[PDB]
């Protein structure tokens, strides 16, 4: 019998908490400044700030199932992106990066895999929330190429516009060789410095001329090369090198005085930079035998050169991150008593950091370094014609933190009538950062929270993630309901109790483990082939629970439910159109302030449910030219950041900024856009 069973990894793409977005979907929904705009329309995915304090509220990233953006792991072609680790995390979880879903130009994406909960855990370190694996378009050995451009146009200028243009080339490079090359340039203007004027929370005294800043701008440059050697049947070697330069257009958190202040002297300048270099060597092999192997090595070098903000107690300060990842694995089809494919592998990862942070403040440390070594086995077993079980175990040894065991089990059972029952459970793993495990890494906050330092005795974060799903599927019909729950263990947050004062009576805290937190909810999907030419797709997500069991507070600020819906019409064979609709449930902020007291008055403001609609059309004029036009936010529904979620100062004193509650971000208004794709 020659029916091989698919690998556990492939099987897992069928888990109820996995979604795929195609190049076609991407081409019809042109992205402006970030592809997370399309990733967030998947069920169980939200766009939210790094910190539930509302700080850096206009820097939103992909959050999966309410676990927080920090818990989403991004891979490019299966390889982890560590770049975010060159920027230190703040006291409250804020992180001054643009996220990791903007390294790959949108037009270069073949497809996107979004894995959530149990399916995502096998990827190891960093996957507590989920995995977003970005797959690039591959070349075929013959000449092909593309030349594209995109730009939008906000009806309200305060809102920054985006322009993007890119190209790719691929072809034969000899006998057994080939190459792919692509380059990208994009620019997104920063929002106007006074965009939130007339919307700022109440403030006074030293804060009265201050305003909440809008979104910061960005400038991207990228170049990527790949050489592929197809030396044997089912045998290839692939060498990749790439380079990206990401720069900001400053606005900050309070780009606001009406005065010509420090905030206003930088507004629009590049004050922060990221240079990312990645190099990879990949060996994939196959045999008539059924056996496959995948072995690669990646070296990622990231430099963060930023102008520091504030003080303690224009010149760029740099931080360099080095990451080398080794990965090796074989897939063995096996006929024991039942058909099955055994996967066996190992990974080695080393990360080095070189800083320029000693901080007098009257702690000096040059490097940081850590290694993770891993072993893992997975098996995909075909128990019956309708029954599949995939058990797995991953072993991780972290150089500072020790051993971690991560078991997983996903089951799939056909129930007849094109109905399926699916369940999974897995233990996720996230190791603390070079920063959080370093006693030398300190942070001060005017307060006495006073000083916060590393902690070499931190446990890794862990998470038991579960899901049960029911799905009906056929002929373009799809209906599904999924229940999920994560019991999050040892989340690393700023500590809740001093560990002793200093040489002044000044209190010191550590990064520490929160014992328990929970996230629970429901996911639904509904696709209706309305007509041979008309499709209607929908997904809904509803949150039952989000909570840090230690503070009793929310883990992430997201809509209580989110509904996404697309209605598309294939009018001509070369012409389509679509309308897009999203509806958000209400957004409730934190319940308690920094000193554990109930949020009061303004700090408690919620955003009511709201919706945004878009329309767009794509016309393939020739098999070489495509034009796409659309408008986002058809009804111009807008939101403005009013400041951080909570009150700073004293409402009854002379100096203060009233809290914003959940109004921590700008939803941009009606916007026109156009896309021109040229290809062969």
């Amino acid at each position: 019998d020659d029916t091989i069973v698919v690998t556990a990894a492939e099987q897992n793409l069928q888990a109820p908490g996995v979604s795929t977005i195609t190049a076609d979907e991407i081409r019809k929904n042109p992205v402006a400044r970030d592809v997370s705009k399309i990733i967030r329309t998947m069920p169980g995915v939200n766009l939210t700030g790094n910190s539930t304090s509302g700080q850096r509220g206009n820097n939103r990233q992909i959050d999966i199932r309410g676990m927080g953006p920090e818990n989403t792991l991004i891979l490019i072609d299966g390889k982890p992106v560590s770049s975010r680790n060159s920027v230190r995390q703040g006291w409250r979880g804020e992180r001054d990066t643009r996220g990791d879903t903007s390294w790959v130009p949108p037009e270069m994406i073949e497809r996107i895999e979004v894995l959530r909960g149990p399916a995502a855990a096998r990827y190891g370190n960093g996957a507590a929330g989920g995995v977003v694996n970005i797959i690039t378009k591959k070349g075929s050995g013959e000449w092909h190429g593309s030349w594209d451009a995109y730009f939008n146009a906000p009806e309200h200028k305060e809102e920054g516009a985006t322009k993007r243009t890119n190209f790719s080339l691929t072809g034969p490079l000899g006998d057994e060789f080939s190459f792919r090359l692509y380059g990208n340039l994009d620019k997104t203007q920063a929002d106007a410095w006074d965009i939130n004027q007339g919307h700022q929370s109440a403030r006074a005294g030293t804060y009265a001329t201050t305003l909440p800043a809008g979104r910061e701008g960005v400038i991207n440059k990228d170049i990527n090369g790949v050489v592929r050697w197809d030396f044997a049947p089912l045998q290839s070697l692939e060498l990749e090198a790439g380079y990206s330069r990401q720069g900001n257009l400053y606005a900050g958190d309070t780009q606001n005085t009406n005065s010509d202040s420090y905030t206003r002297s930088k507004y629009g300048d590049e004050t922060n930079r990221l240079y990312r270099q990645n190099y990879a060597l990949t060996w994939n092999g196959g045999w008539d035998n059924g056996v496959t192997t995948s072995n690669w090595v990646q070296y990622e070098h990231t430099r963060n050169s930023r102008i520091p903000e504030g003080l303690a107690g224009q010149d760029f300060v740099d931080i360099d991150l080095d990451d080398v990842m080794l990965h090796s694995e074989v897939n063995l089809p096996i006929d024991f008593l039942v058909n099955q494919t055994l996967t066996l592998g190992t990974e080695w990862n080393q990360q080095r950091m070189k800083d320029l942070s000693s901080n007098t403040q009257a702690d000096r440390s040059p490097y940081s370094k850590a290694e993770i070594f891993s072993l893992f086995a997975e098996n995909n077993m075909e128990l019956t014609d309708s029954t599949i079980v995939t058990p797995g175990l991953r072993f991780d040894h972290h150089s500072i933190v020790g051993n971690n065991w991560s078991p997983a089990l996903n089951i799939s059972q056909g129930l007849g009538d094109d109905f399926t029952l699916k369940m999974g459970i897995a233990r996720a793993y996230k190791a603390p950062s070079l920063y959080q495990t370093n006693p030398n890494y300190i942070l001060y906050s005017k307060g006495q929270g006073c000083y916060l330092q590393g902690n070499d005795d931190l446990k890794a974060e862990t998470s038991i993630n579960k899901e049960i799903g029911l799905e009906f599927k056929r002929d373009g019909w799809l209906a599904g309901v999924t229940w999920f729950r994560n019991d999050y263990r040892n989340k690393i947050e700023a500590g809740y109790v001093a560990v002793g004062q200093n040489a002044v009576g000044t209190d010191l805290y550590q990064w520490d483990n929160v014992p328990k937190a929970v996230v629970e909810g429901l996911e639904g999907s509904l696709n209706v082939p309305v007509s041979e030419t008309v499709m209607w797709t929908n997904n809904i997500t509803y949150m039952l629970k989000s909570e840090n069991k230690t503070t009793g507070d929310r883990l992430s600020i997201i809509p209580e439910y989110t509904l996404n819906s697309t209605l598309s019409w294939q009018a001509r064979e070369d012409l389509s159109m679509q309308t897009t609709f999203t509806w958000y449930g209400k957004q409730q902020p934190k319940k308690y302030n920094y000193k554990g007291q109930p949020a009061v008055g303004p700090e408690t403001k919620e955003i009511s449910p709201y919706s945004i609609v878009g329309l767009s059309a794509t016309w393939d004029v020739t098999k070489n030219v495509s034009l796409t036009g659309g408008v986002d936010n058809l009804f111009d529904k807008r939101l403005w950041r009013a400041g951080n979620a909570q009150t700073t100062g004293d409402l009854a004193g002379a100096n203060y900024i009233a809290g914003a509650g959940a109004y921590t971000y700008n939803e941009p208004g009606r916007t026109w856009y156009m896309s021109v794709n040229t290809h062969f």
